[PDB]
């Protein structure tokens, strides 16, 4: 089916996500409270919204590039299911020594709806073997 | 059609499941008990290696309840579909609070994520 | 319509992104500049690109594994709009209290083209009911 993006506010203080330009990832997610994000800490902001999106997808919390080189903020978490219909927390952590005020209505980070796929686990004995192999972890160099 | 292949390094290692109907990933757990420091890090084998389509990569995620309570992150995370090693999870812990991770523990979420590796055309214009 | 990922080097200091094996996710970044990220500390770091992927994708920027295990990097931000057209920024959290040096053509990072849908965002009165737990 066409792909879908639900939202239902639950308190005055929601704000419908709002996209960027028209090929924009993303729908910037608004604070419904006022709060705080400790220095060299984390905070649960809420969005007092549940969303919808399709089976087949999931919604991301990812976080915004300005809010990042100015203060240091960090979206942790951030996987909702495509069957989640609780409300939508955005968690964030504060890597400068400075606390970050979060307004109500501020934009705190932005949601992408992201295409994966959701097959059953095959158990195998053997994998193929590949050129990478077993290779990880800086194998290709600085 | 898409697959999700893993193979048991050894009986520690527990077959991810997704937990919930619709939930994007498929959880992974530790196959270690080990500290991670405050303010520091550890690498946590998953005993696991695991292969995915061509056109998708695995993604580690993190899991929100360690991440609130416990204030951990995931590192790294990008797992290429033709990577054939052991699967091993990066946490961070971003608090002042040393933590102590368990063996069977779900420590992230492993998310199969879609995507594109077209060949890159170098242009003087961008449209 | 088939995709594509098209790249415009800003100076020649810039690298052409390059995947670092034959069926890997990304295509890794190098630094257009010698610099560092200060420990507990932060940085933004150019590529000295700009670059176009297509419509229903976005460019994620992702942190490589080497660089957090050994050095505890990690990639902020990255959300690489299709249309966006200005120059490309990795922006680094160092997590150790070690400062991390960067060069010019390190390879500090790397960029996925990861599927997404945009539909149009409509509020609702009620959602439809899923059995979860
Ligand atoms: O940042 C987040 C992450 C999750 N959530 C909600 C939606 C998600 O579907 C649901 C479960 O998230 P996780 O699976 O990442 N957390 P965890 O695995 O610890 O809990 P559970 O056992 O319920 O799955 O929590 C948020 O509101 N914000
Ligand atoms: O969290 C991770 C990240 C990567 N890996 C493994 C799988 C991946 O295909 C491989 C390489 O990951 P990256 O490309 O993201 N890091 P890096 O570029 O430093 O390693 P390499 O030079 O080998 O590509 O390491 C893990 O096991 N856990
Ligand atoms: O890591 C990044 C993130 C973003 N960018 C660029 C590309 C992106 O399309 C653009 C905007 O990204 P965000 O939406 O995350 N930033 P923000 O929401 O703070 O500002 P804007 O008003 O431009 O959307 O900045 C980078 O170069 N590096
Ligand atoms: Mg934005
Ligand atoms: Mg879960
Ligand atoms: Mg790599």
């Amino acid at each position: 089916p066409s792909p879908f993006f639900k939202v239902k506010k639950l308190s005055e203080k929601a704000v419908i996500p709002t996209r960027g330009s028209p090929l924009s990832a993303g729908y910037d997610l608004s604070s419904a409270v006022d709060s705080k994000v400790p220095a060299r800490g984390k905070a649960l902001i809420p969005t007092d919204l549940s969303i919808a999106v399709p089976e087949g997808t999931y919604a991301r919390i990812a976080p915004r590039s300005g809010l990042a080189w100015k203060h240091s903020i960090d979206v942790g978490a951030g996987v909702i299911d495509a069957d989640y219909r609780g409300p939508v927390g955005v968690i964030l952590f504060n890597h400068s020594d400075a606390d970050f005020e979060v307004k109500f209505g501020d934009r705190i980070a932005q949601l992408i709806i992201e295409k994966i796929v959701t097959p059953d686990v095959v158990e195998v004995d053997d994998l193929d073997e590949t050129v990478r192999g077993d290779g990880g972890f800086g194998s290709t160099g600085v």
